[PDB]
C-alpha cells in the first residue's frame, strides 16, 4: 500500500 | 490501498 | 481501495 | 471501494 | 475538510 | 485537512 | 493537513 | 504536515 | 509499501 | 513536517 502525500 | 493525497 | 484525496 | 474526493 | 474513510 | 483512512 | 494511515 | 503511517 | 512524501 | 512510520 501506499500512505502519504505523492 | 492508498491513503492520502495524490 | 482508495481513500482520500486524487 | 474509493472514499473521498476525486 | 476531510476525505476518505473514518 | 485530513485525507486517507482514520 | 494529514494524508495516510492513522 | 504529516504523510505518511502512524 | 511506501509511506510518506514522494 | 513528519513523512514516514511512525
Amino acid at each position: 500500500s501506499y500512505s502519504g502525500y505523492s
